[PDB]
């Protein structure tokens, strides 16, 4: 089996497995994560292999864990909290986000015709920019750790009980988030992540809209190649649309960095009305 790591190891009986969250991941309660508060129960997410899993499933699960150990903590990513590795099935314990992924979160907050609400309080203008800011801060951290996401999208951002945005699945139809060069040449970089972030911004200001509506996958390259970009969302400022457009620069060296996006978003947030 797999070697013990006491920095992360939690005894199996410290975990009370609860309800399934999605496929596999379960909600649970962890007893004594903090060695200094050993009688407190914390709600956590636990990832385990499905009953029909292959050896590449196991080894991928291990690599995810190992990778998350190296990346370190940041408030705007989903953080590693612990693991059960010895007494039986591998369990990887990470932070729980009670409000689900950002796509569902936004859709549930649509006003009740051309983008119906599939379920909450609408999000103010400032809240939407602030959501963008947080995602960018998380991506800025990951980039500073030399971590390339490769599948950044609103589905891969989760939202906590306190509405903190946390990048998900950074340790591993998705073609609609891929930079042209990722698609064509399978060249993945921080710069391709910035492309994906611009699609994510479009998602934010469409309140979970589907990118490139009606465009079949097999034509998307040619179109992008030809200068096709998505139209401004109806309720998006010209300035935030220019950001999206910059993220979608054809030349990857000409895209802004996440460092820059964070600074730009920090200022826009400060200037954006809470009243809207
Ligand atoms: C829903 N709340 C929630 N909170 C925390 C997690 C988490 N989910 N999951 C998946 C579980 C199902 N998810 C969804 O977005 C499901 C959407 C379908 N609707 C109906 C809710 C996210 C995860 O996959 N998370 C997860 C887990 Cl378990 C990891 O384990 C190592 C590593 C991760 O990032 C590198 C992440 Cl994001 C943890």
């Amino acid at each position: 089996e797999l070697p013990e790591d006491p920095r992360w190891e939690l005894p199996r009986d410290r975990l009370v497995l609860g309800k399934p969250l999605g496929e596999q991941v379960v909600l649970a309660e962890a007893i004594g994560l903090d060695k200094d508060k050993p009688n407190r129960v914390t709600k956590v997410a636990v990832k385990m292999l499905k009953s029909d899993a292959t050896e590449k499933d196991l080894s991928d699960l291990i690599s995810e864990m190992e990778m998350m150990k190296m990346i370190g903590k940041h408030k705007n990513i989903i953080n590693l909290l612990g693991a059960c590795t010895q007494d039986g099935p591998l369990y990887v314990i990470v932070e729980y986000a009670s409000k689900g992924n950002l796509r569902e979160y936004l859709q549930a907050r649509r006003p009740p015709e051309y983008s119906y609400n599939p379920s909450e309080e609408q999000l103010s203008s400032k809240d939407l920019v602030s959501c963008a800011y947080q995602v960018a801060r998380g991506m800025e951290y990951l980039a500073s750790k030399k971590c390339i996401h490769r599948d950044l999208a609103a589905r891969n951002v989760l939202v906590t009980e306190d509405n903190v945005m946390k990048i998900a699945d950074f340790g591993l139809l998705p073609v609609k988030w891929m930079a042209p060069e990722a698609l064509f040449d399978r060249i993945y970089t921080h710069q391709s992540d910035v492309w994906s972030f611009g699609v994510l911004l479009w998602e934010i200001f469409t309140l979970g809209g589907s990118p490139y509506p009606g465009v079949p996958v097999e034509e998307l390259f040619k179109l992008l190649k030809e200068g096709h970009r998505m139209d401004k969302p109806s309720n998006c400022t010209n300035e935030l649309y220019m950001m999206m457009r910059d993220c979608w620069h054809a030349v990857p060296s000409q895209r802004p960095t996440f460092k820059q996006l964070v600074e730009d978003l920090d200022r826009i947030v400060a200037l954006t009305s809470n009243q809207e």
